DNA sequence: CCGACTGCGCATCAGC
DNA sequence: GCTGATGCGCC
DNA sequence: GTCGG
């Protein structure tokens, strides 16, 4: 379980919104993970928060946001955020940011220039790149929720198409879906095939293909981005005769080397937290991991060659431990 | 006091 | 024409 | 903004 949005929903909600003008308006990066740092483990804090020192013992939660719970324990409300809210280039620029292409940067630039709304954009056209305006015409699509049946579906239509194309690619559908979540934000596909590994042949086809077959049926309708290793995309399940039409999604595609395929797969499993948890675990025991592959240290921190990885438990076992169900993968 | 806070693929810019 | 930087989205 | 060298 996790504490009701009751409890302290004010100040993680006003520790978000700090956290999104930081990033979008300030472009202060780490600012805005400090903030989101300090919301998280108050939104696990199974306690009504009373005073700005009471959460200061709290890791991520220091002086100056203790300060800011007080004054908004004191008053309901923060100044400062009261005043961004209301300033129209602040909250231009912080929506604008909303847009899938569209970053602090180029929020800035058409705030300056006056382009402020999803409307001006329209008018604009010219002015945007080829992912902003994906991001544009599907604005709304992509703020919204996929519910598991949904990604049960596309699934179904991705493990066919691969398969289709060569029955010898291997086809892992991760993020929060493997961990078994009740709804996804988008679908991130991780590939390999056996003629493809760290010290052979790059094979720009082997992603073309797989990308193209899944346009030939339909089911992948734009392109963000696309190169010989990474796709990034849109994709809608078909529509059901009379029924309404299903919402544009968001698609990731990798082709990875077999041999850092299981170091792919276990990370964009997640979560975040499990793997921060599993690195900072994996540093004890004298191992370091990331996206690509193991590795292991000399203690003065000479990593050697990866070691061999041919499953996640492969992992799992290397840094003396038991292999951890995906559902379970929380934290 | 003061640096770290992950680092990379792809698209697009800035400059030679 | 090229190479390197920057912006962006992401565990 | 927070933490830790
Ligand atoms: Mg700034
Ligand atoms: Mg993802
Ligand atoms: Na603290
Ligand atoms: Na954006």
């Amino acid at each position: 379980k996790a504490p009701q949005e009751t409890l302290n929903g004010g100040i993680t909600d006003m520790l978000t919104e700090l956290a999104n003008f930081e990033k979008n308006v300030s472009q202060a990066i780490h600012k805005y993970n400090a903030y989101r740092k300090a919301a998280s483990v108050i939104a696990k804090y199974p306690h009504k928060i009373k005073s700005g020192a009471e959460a200061k013992k709290l890791p991520g939660v220091g002086t100056k946001i203790a300060e800011k719970i007080d004054e908004f324990l004191a008053t309901g409300k923060l100044r400062k955020l009261e005043k961004i809210r209301q300033d129209d280039t602040s909250s231009s620029i912080n929506f604008l940011t909303r847009v899938s292409g569209i970053g602090p940067s180029a929020a800035r630039k058409f705030v300056d220039e006056g382009i402020k709304t999803l409307e001006d954009l329209r008018k604009n056209e010219d002015k945007l790149n080829h992912h902003q305006r994906i991001g544009l015409k599907y604005f709304g699509d992509f703020e919204k929720r996929i519910p598991r049946e949904e990604m049960l579906q596309m699934q179904d239509i991705v493990l066919n198409e691969v398969k289709k194309v060569d029955s010898e690619y291997i086809a892992t559908v991760c993020g929060s879906f493997r961990r078994g979540a009740e709804s996804s934000g988008d679908m991130d596909v991780l590939l390999t095939h056996p003629s493809f590994t760290s010290e052979s042949t790059k094979q720009p086809k082997l992603l073309h293909q797989v990308v193209e077959q899944l346009q030939k049926v339909h089911f992948i309708t734009d392109t963000l981005s696309k190169g010989e290793t990474k796709f990034m995309g849109v994709c809608q399940l078909p529509s059901k005769n009379d029924e309404k039409e299903y919402p544009h999604r968001r698609i990731d595609i990798r082709l990875i080397p077999k041999d850092q395929y299981y170091c792919g797969v276990l990370y964009f499993t997640g979560s975040d937290i499990f793997n921060k948890n599993m690195r900072a675990h994996a540093l004890e025991k004298g191992f370091t991991i990331n996206e690509y592959t193991i590795r292991p240290l000399g203690v003065t921190g000479v990593a050697g060659e990866p070691l061999p990885v041919d499953s996640e438990k492969d992992i799992f076992d290397y840094i003396q431990w038991k292999y951890r169900e995906p559902k379970d993968r929380s934290e």
